[PDB]
């Protein structure tokens, strides 16, 4: 066996409903937060620093209506999806630093072939390879099964990468947007619920955008409120100001962590 299997969540396109996408969701979220370290009623994701490597990521196994699988690595401090595996090759996003590029050797060592991308994983180069913006890519069921398909096919030959960046963009926002943000799962019950498949909107699209930045201001807002104004997207575009933590409480599932763990105040 290697030295600790990491969690592994299943989820199914076969039979979903808004039941199995939110339990899916739910233990995804409970697998990456530490339990403790509550900033302001927020879960803070665990510090990367003294983060052993045998605790770093989760495995997120996607199966699908025609019995074809792809697991996906998840790094806990940030829910980034890090690089795949199918059959029995696995594909890695091109690391941002060497201390990424080391850990991600610990990741499907049982895999005969490995392959790291000459390409990073953020949506810009994403849109670029797939030829087409996040607001004019499709979300729901239905593109997510389209999306398990494609990446079981880089293996085998039917690649077309504009194709498999789409499915990678596809993939990142119904599982870890909707783990980031109550607002984004929330989006995409409403897709399962009424089997839709329809583009992001400027709500949905600036909040992705912005989780950096909301987890900093939160974790250095004085008492609860923001030291400065941070605006985000209307559904139609218009912008808004946010000057306090209690307004992005139903909103933002959890943060990446900025801060130190205040003092305590979790007890
Ligand atoms: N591979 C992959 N790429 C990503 N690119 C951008 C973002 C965003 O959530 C950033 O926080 C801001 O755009 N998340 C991801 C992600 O989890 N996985």
């Amino acid at each position: 066996i290697f030295p600790k299997q990491y969690p592994i969540i299943n989820f199914t396109t076969a039979g979903a409903t808004v039941q199995s996408y939110t339990n899916f969701i739910r233990a995804v979220r409970g697998r990456l937060t530490t339990g403790a370290d509550v900033r302001h009623e927020i879960p803070v994701l665990p510090n990367r620093v003294g983060l052993p490597i045998n605790q770093r990521f989760i495995l997120v196994e996607l199966s699908n209506h025609a019995e074809l699988s792809v697991t996906l690595a998840l790094d806990v401090t940030n829910a980034y999806v890090v690089g795949y595996r199918a059959g029995n090759s696995a594909y890695f996003f091109h690391p941002d630093n060497q201390e990424d590029a080391e850990a991600i050797t610990h990741l499907f060592t049982d895999v005969q072939n490995r392959y790291t991308f000459a390409f990073g994983g953020n949506y810009d180069r994403l849109e670029q390879l797939a030829g087409n913006l996040r607001e004019n890519i499709e979300l729901g069921n239905g593109p997510l099964e389209e999306a398990i398909s494609a990446l079981y096919y880089y293996s085998t030959g039917g690649t077309q990468l504009p194709t498999l960046a789409r499915s990678f963009i596809i993939c990142i926002q119904m599982i870890s947007e909707a783990a980031r943000f109550q607002y984004i799962e929330g989006e995409m019950r409403t897709r399962i619920r009424y089997n839709r498949r329809s583009a992001p909107d400027p709500s949905v699209i600036t909040l992705e955008n912005s989780w950096g930045r909301l987890s900093t201001a939160i974790q250095e807002s004085n008492q609860g409120a923001f030291a400065s104004p941070i605006q985000l997207q209307r559904r139609n575009g218009s912008k808004f100001s946010v000057y306090d933590v209690s307004i992005l409480i139903p909103i933002i599932a959890l943060m990446v962590y900025r801060c130190a763990p205040p003092p305590s105040s979790q007890f």
